[PDB]
C-alpha cells in the first residue's frame, strides 16, 4: 500500500468495490505549487521529499468562479468544486487494481468546464470502478482554469497562455516516468476527457511535445474545433488587459502588468474574470488555449487541415441534446421547472443570446434554417430548435468534422452517439440526453445496483466500460462475447456511428448531416 516513485514514496488506501478490492492514491502532487512568483507561469517541476507522502484524501482544487445558478439544486451543484480552492492545486489521482496488475493499460481522464472550471475530485470522475471491474489504471489530474491557467501575453514567459495545457502535459509525463511503479504499462496509455476536457485531448494530438505521452485518445462531446475552444490572439490579449484595467494593473511595459497581477489576491482575479468578455454568452471561454508558439505551433485549424497531428486510434462522440444544459442560463422564456415553451420572438432573442457579434443576416440564416417545421402547429417548436441550434454549432457538428479530417490521414476512427436519457437525472425532461451526462456511464456507476439506476442503465453502462476499455487497451471499442452490434470505423465516405441506448444499438449514417453542412460549410462565411 506504498509506492516508491521517482520523487518520494506514497501511501495509498484500500477500498471495498463489488466485492474486491482497489486501492487508490489521491492527491500526489506532480509539480511546485505555482504560487507567488510562479503564478501564471508555466508548471516547474517538483523537487524530492524523503517523507511518506499520505495520498489518501483528494486535494485542493484550483481556484475558479463556481455556478451559483440553482442553489440547492443537485443539477448544477454536482459540478461544483467539493474541495478547497487554492492556488496551490496541481495534484493527481491513481486508481489501481488489487492485487497489483502487471502490466495494465492506463486511462488518464481530463475533465472539462469550459476551462474555466473542473475538478477531478468530482462524484462522476470516480474512477475506482473502471480499475475493478476493467482491471487498468486510471488517472486523473486537477490543472489550471480560467485567467490562473490560460491568461496570455503571446511571447512573454511572465504569461505565455496554455498553462493550464501544460499542468496536464506535466501530468501526463508524470504517468510516463512512473506508473510503471504502480504496475502500469506507459506504453499503452489512453487520453480521454469531456468537453473542455476533451477539446484538451485533441490539443495533446496536435503539440509535440506531447506525442510520446500517451497512446491513444477518446474524446466525449468536444474537439479543438469547436468555436468556443480556441482565444485568437487577439481576443488573448484584449481580455487579459481587460483584467489588467478592472483590477488597476494597467501598465505599458508588458510584465509591468503581470508583476502587478500577481500581487493581487486569487478572489480579486476570479471576481473580474467574469467581466473581461465583450460579447458574453453562457459558452463564452474567458481565457482559454492560444496559439503559443510552445504547445500550439500554428493555427490547430491548419494543422488538422494538413495532416499534422499524432497518428493513431481515436474515439470520439456526442449527446443527443447537447445544447439544451445551456438554455437556461441566459435565453428568454426557459427554465428547469417549466416545460420552457418559447414563441417565434423569444427564440429569435436566443439568437441573439447565443449569436451577440454575429451579423443581422447570420442570424436569419439561422433561423431560416431551423425553423422549416414537419409541424407549424407543434407548440415546442422553437424550444428545441434552438436547442439544436446550440448543440449543432458548438459540440456536434465540430465533432464530426473533427472526425473526419482526422480520419482522412489513414487513422481508424470511431464515433457514438449518445441518446439515453438517465432515469436520476435531475434536470426537467424536456432538456433531454444533455451535455455532460454519458460521464457516469462511462465510469461505470450504474454498475452500482445501490444507487438508483434501472437495469438497462446497468447493462448499458456494463457494455460502454467494456467497449471504452477494449479501445484503450487493443484500439477496438468492440464488445465481443454477448453478441453486441460490431461498431465500424468513421469514414469519410460512409460515415457510420455507432448509436449507444438500453434499447437498441444501431448502426446509423452521416449525423446531421444538413445541419452540420449549415454549420461547417456556409456559416463560417457571415
Ligand atoms: C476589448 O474589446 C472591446 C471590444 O472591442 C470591440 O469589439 C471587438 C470585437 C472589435 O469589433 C473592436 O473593433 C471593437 O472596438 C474593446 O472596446 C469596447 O468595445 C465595446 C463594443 O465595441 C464597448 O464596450 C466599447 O465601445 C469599447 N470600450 C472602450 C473602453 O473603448 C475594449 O476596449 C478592449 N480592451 C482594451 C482595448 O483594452
Ligand atoms: C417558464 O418560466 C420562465 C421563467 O420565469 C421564472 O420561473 C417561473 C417558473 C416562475 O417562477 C416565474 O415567476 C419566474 O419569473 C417564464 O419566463 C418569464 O415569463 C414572464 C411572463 O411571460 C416574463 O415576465 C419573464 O420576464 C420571463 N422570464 C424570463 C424570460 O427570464 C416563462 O414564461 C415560463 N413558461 C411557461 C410555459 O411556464
Ligand atoms: C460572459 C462569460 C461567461 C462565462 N463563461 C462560461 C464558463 C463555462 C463554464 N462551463 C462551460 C462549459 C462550456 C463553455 C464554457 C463554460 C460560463 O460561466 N457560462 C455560464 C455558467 C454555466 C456553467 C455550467 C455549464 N454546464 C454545466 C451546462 C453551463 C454554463
Ligand atoms: C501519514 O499517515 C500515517 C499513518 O496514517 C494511517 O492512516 C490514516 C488514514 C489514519 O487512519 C491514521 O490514523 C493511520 O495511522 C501517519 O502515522 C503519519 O503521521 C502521516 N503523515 C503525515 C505527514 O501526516
Ligand atoms: C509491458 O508491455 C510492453 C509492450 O506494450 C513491453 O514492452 C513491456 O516489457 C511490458 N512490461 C512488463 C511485462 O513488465
Ligand atoms: C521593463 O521592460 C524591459 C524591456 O522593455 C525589460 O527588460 C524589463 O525587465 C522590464 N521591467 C522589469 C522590472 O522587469
Ligand atoms: C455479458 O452478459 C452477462 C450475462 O449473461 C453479463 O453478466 C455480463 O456483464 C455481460 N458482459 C458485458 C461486457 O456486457
Amino acid at each position: 500500500i506504498i509506492i516508491a516513485t521517482k520523487n518520494g514514496k506514497v501511501r495509498g488506501m484500500q477500498l471495498t468495490v463489488f466485492g474486491g478490492t482497489v486501492t487508490a492514491f489521491l492527491g500526489i502532487p506532480y509539480a511546485q505549487p505555482p504560487l507567488g512568483r510562479l503564478r501564471f507561469k508555466k508548471p516547474q517541476s517538483l523537487t524530492k521529499w524523503s517523507d511518506i507522502w499520505n495520498a489518501t484524501k483528494y486535494a485542493n482544487s484550483c481556484c475558479q468562479n463556481i455556478d451559483q445558478s440553482f442553489p440547492g439544486f443537485h443539477g448544477s451543484e454536482m459540478w461544483n468544486p467539493n474541495t478547497d480552492l487554492s492556488e496551490d492545486c496541481l495534484y493527481l489521482n491513481v486508481w489501481i487494481p488489487a492485487p497489483k496488475p502487471k502490466n495494465a493499460t492506463v486511462l488518464i481522464w481530463i475533465y472539462g468546464g469550459g476551462f474555466q472550471t473542473g475538478t477531478s475530485s468530482l462524484h462522476v470522475y470516480d474512477g475506482k470502478f473502471l480499475a475493478r471491474v476493467e482491471r487498468v489504471i486510471v488517472v486523473s489530474m486537477n490543472y489550471r482554469v480560467g485567467a490562473l491557467g490560460f491568461l496570455a501575453l503571446p511571447g512573454n514567459p511572465e504569461a505565455p497562455g496554455n498553462m493550464g495545457l501544460f499542468d496536464q502535459q506535466l501530468a501526463l509525463q508524470w504517468v510516463q516516468k512512473n506508473i510503471a511503479a504502480f504496475g502500469g504499462n506507459p506504453k499503452s496509455v489512453t487520453l480521454f476527457g469531456e468537453s473542455a476536457g476533451a477539446a484538451s485531448v485533441s490539443l495533446h494530438l496536435l503539440s509535440p511535445g506531447s506525442h510520446s505521452l500517451f497512446t491513444r485518445a477518446i474524446l466525449q462531446s468536444g474537439s479543438f474545433n469547436a468555436p468556443w475552444a480556441v482565444t485568437s490572439l487577439y481576443e488573448a490579449r484584449n481580455r487579459t488587459l481587460n483584467l489588467a484595467k478592472l483590477t488597476g494593473c494597467s501598465r505599458e511595459n508588458e510584465t509591468e502588468i503581470i508583476k502587478c497581477l500577481r500581487n493581487k489576491d486569487p478572489q480579486e482575479i476570479l471576481l473580474n474574470e467574469a467581466f473581461v468578455v465583450p460579447y458574453g454568452t453562457p459558452l463564452s471561454v474567458n481565457f482559454g488555449p492560444t496559439v503559443d508558439g510552445d504547445f500550439l505551433t500554428d493555427m490547430p485549424d491548419i494543422l488538422l487541415e494538413l495532416g499534422q497531428f499524432k497518428k493513431t486510434q481515436i474515439l470520439v462522440g456526442v449527446n443527443k441534446d447537447e445544447g439544451t444544459a445551456f438554455l437556461v442560463y441566459g435565453a428568454p422564456g426557459f427554465s428547469k421547472d417549466n416545460n420552457s415553451i418559447i414563441t417565434r420572438k423569444e427564440f429569435q432573442e436566443g439568437l441573439k443570446i447565443f449569436f451577440p457579434g454575429v451579423s443581422e443576416f447570420g442570424k436569419e440564416s439561422i433561423l431560416f434554417h431551423y425553423t422549416d417545421w414537419v409541424d407549424d402547429q407543434r407548440p415546442e417548436n422553437y424550444r428545441e430548435a434552438l436547442g439544436d441550434v446550440v448543440g449543432d454549432y458548438n459540440f456536434i457538428c465540430p465533432a464530426l468534422e473533427f472526425t473526419k479530417k482526422f480520419s482522412e490521414w489513414g487513422n481508424n476512427a470511431f464515433f457514438y452517439y449518445f441518446e439515453h436519457r438517465s432515469s436520476k437525472l435531475p434536470w426537467p425532461e424536456w432538456m433531454g440526453v444533455m451535455h455532460g451526462y454519458e460521464i457516469e456511464f462511462v465510469f461505470g456507476l450504474p454498475l452500482e445496483r445501490r444507487d438508483q439506476y434501472t437495469k438497462a442503465e446497468e447493462i448499458l453502462s456494463r457494455s460502454i466500460v467494456k467497449r471504452w476499455a477494449n479501445f484503450a487497451k487493443y484500439g477496438n471499442p468492440q464488445e465481443t462475447q454477448n453478441q453486441s452490434t460490431s461498431w465500424p470505423v468513421f469514414k469519410s465516405t460512409e460515415q457510420k456511428y455507432l448509436t449507444l441506448n438500453t434499447e437498441s444499438t444501431r448502426i446509423m449514417t452521416k449525423l446531421r448531416a444538413q445541419q452540420c453542412r449549415f454549420w461547417t460549410s456556409f456559416f463560417p462565411k457571415v
